[PDB]
């Protein structure tokens, strides 16, 4: 028998950061039956071939508005094989808060004797000229804690698809060449 390869991945990070609007821009092309199959769940789902023919289908969870306390917190962040850390590159507060985020990561991670793909993600990119958290400043938070970089936007789509395409294929440890 063979089964399904789905990988969860989950999007954090403090309220007003773009959370939302980055899961719906990657979950819009599968608007119609398939998105609606999870309507009113917690998660969607996105069939995705990586190089090689590998199919892989992503199970997205927004936390919406849990904060770093929430009680049903776990359910999104126990199992997630991928975390998404994201802060608007406009909202010094969004990305600083990101530590707190990220110790719930590594609690979680130590608990369950995983290690998650962490990705940070500077959202609004299409913002770039008003940021308030420089690149240097984004890439040195990468750098002490090994977490793979993105910047988007997703407002306009920017490197959305990348990021999570990258994600998935780095949880397979699989370093996509573009
Ligand atoms: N310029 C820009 N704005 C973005 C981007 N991503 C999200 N936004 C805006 O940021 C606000 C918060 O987005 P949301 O997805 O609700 O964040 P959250 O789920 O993290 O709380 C929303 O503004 P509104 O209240 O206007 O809808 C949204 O339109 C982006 O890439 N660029
Ligand atoms: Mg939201």
């Amino acid at each position: 028998g063979s089964h399904m390869r789905q990988l969860k991945i989950v999007v954090l990070g403090d309220g007003a950061s773009g959370k939302t609007s980055l899961t719906t821009c990657f979950a819009q092309e599968t608007f119609g039956k398939q998105y609606k199959q999870t309507i009113g769940l917690d998660f969607f789902l996105r069939r995705i071939t990586l190089p090689g023919n590998l199919n892989v289908t992503l199970q997205i969870w927004d936390i919406g508005g849990q904060t770093i306390g929430g009680k049903m917190l776990d359910k999104y962040i126990y199992g997630a094989q991928g975390v998404l850390l994201v802060y608007d590159i406009t909202n010094y507060q969004s990305f600083e808060n990101l530590e707190d985020w990220y110790t719930v990561v590594k609690k979680v991670s130590e608990e369950s004797e995983t290690q998650p793909l962490v990705a940070l993600v500077g959202n609004k990119i299409d913002l770039e000229h008003m940021r308030t958290i420089k690149p240097e400043k984004h890439l040195r938070f990468c750098q002490e804690n090994g977490f793979s970089s993105h910047f988007v936007s997703a407002k306009t789509g920017d490197s959305v698809f990348l990021c999570f395409q990258k994600v998935a294929a780095e949880i397979l440890g699989i370093k996509l060449n573009k």
